[PDB]
């Protein structure tokens, strides 16, 4: 599997510059069992005007970045809330090499869930979201069918960013992923399967 690769962070609203909440348990996990690892913070404003074009625009140009500089290098993509949304539209800009080298996708909380995507997990790896769709999925593409095999969408039942269905918006669901036990164990069994092969 992969000997050099870049876990992708790409942070919900409001969060500050730096390591999203969202992932840091998971990632210690990925970081220890793979080595050659490092982190890329996605660098956009993460603003209350949920305007993400930046972060996509720095996801891609970081995957391209970093193959470039070497072409064996491989990516992890994590997006939470608005960083989720950015990393399911820098997607269908990742073609070829690009789309070769990011072995896999770990999203939470995403505005642009989608119903029934073989992705689709729950808070316990269950189906209570399956079906579920985010608060922009009415307008937006979220995760492209030729990268679900590779994606993990994970919803916890009465987010209403994911699922509008069980809750309004931002609920206390939304803010749960950094500390939830199962969210991080998915999350870092996926990542260090989609590296290692």
């Amino acid at each position: 599997g992969c000997s050099s690769y870049v876990i992708i962070n790409t942070r919900g609203t409001s969060e500050p510059q730096g390591p999203s909440v969202g992932f840091r348990t998971m990632n210690t996990r990925i970081r220890s069992a793979v080595s050659g690892g490092s982190e890329y913070d996605t660098v956009y404003p993460a603003g209350i005007d949920q305007n993400s074009a930046q972060g996509t625009a720095n996801i891609v140009a970081q995957v391209k970045a970093g193959l470039a500089r070497n072409p064996n290098t491989c990516f992890l993509l994590e997006g939470y809330s608005q960083g989720a949304a950015a990393t399911c539209n820098a997607l269908p800009q990742l073609t070829g090499a690009a789309f070769d080298a990011v072995k896999g996708v770990i999203l939470i909380g995403n505005p642009e869930h989608k119903p029934n995507l073989a992705c689709n997990v729950d808070g316990n790896g269950g189906k209570t979201t399956f079906s579920a769709r985010g608060i922009s999925a009415a307008f937006t593409q979220g995760v492209p069918s030729n990268w679900v095999s590779k994606t993990l969408d994970i919803c916890i039942y009465g987010d209403g960013v994911c699922d509008v269905s069980s809750g309004f918006g931002i609920t206390p669901q939304h803010l749960t992923y950094g500390y939830n036990t199962n969210v991080q164990t998915m999350g870092a069994n996926f990542g260090i399967k989609a590296l290692q092969g």
